[PDB]
């Protein structure tokens, strides 16, 4: 699924992502534009091997199980293939974690370059939500 930008600000604001950890909704919004194009089915390899997978393209190195990826861990504990899903569940309850790990919203490299520090209200600009 190709989310519309307020498609997605919504789902992500009713699984609880807005202000989690102290991050407003626009920085999920911006983060998932940047990672995915909003779209549930993208998968990018990894030069270290492992692949990013969905809306937030997380990463099968420490977050999920995609069979491929030697010396892996599954903090998540989810198949990579259920990050793929339109249904944006999974992908929000595995980014809670990601998000809680230390560093932040910084665990996202797209969202550290591209969106960090920037006007990240556009994103959620014009929504009813
Ligand atoms: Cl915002
Ligand atoms: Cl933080």
């Amino acid at each position: 699924k190709v989310f519309g930008r307020c498609e997605l600000a919504a789902a992500m604001k009713r699984h609880g992502l807005d202000n989690y950890r102290g991050y407003s909704l626009g920085n999920w919004v911006c983060a998932a534009k940047f990672e995915s194009n909003f779209n549930t089915q993208a998968t990018n390899r990894n030069t270290d091997g492992s692949t990013d997978y969905g809306i937030l393209q997380i990463n099968s190195r420490w977050w999920c199980n995609d069979g491929r990826t030697p010396g892996s861990r599954n903090l998540c504990n989810i198949p990579c293939s259920a990050l793929l899903s339109s249904d944006i569940t999974a992908s929000v309850n595995c980014a809670k974690k990601i998000v809680s790990d230390g560093n932040g919203m910084n665990a996202w490299v797209a969202w550290r370059n591209r969106c960090k520090g920037t006007d990240v209200q556009a994103w959620i600009r014009g929504c009813r939500l």
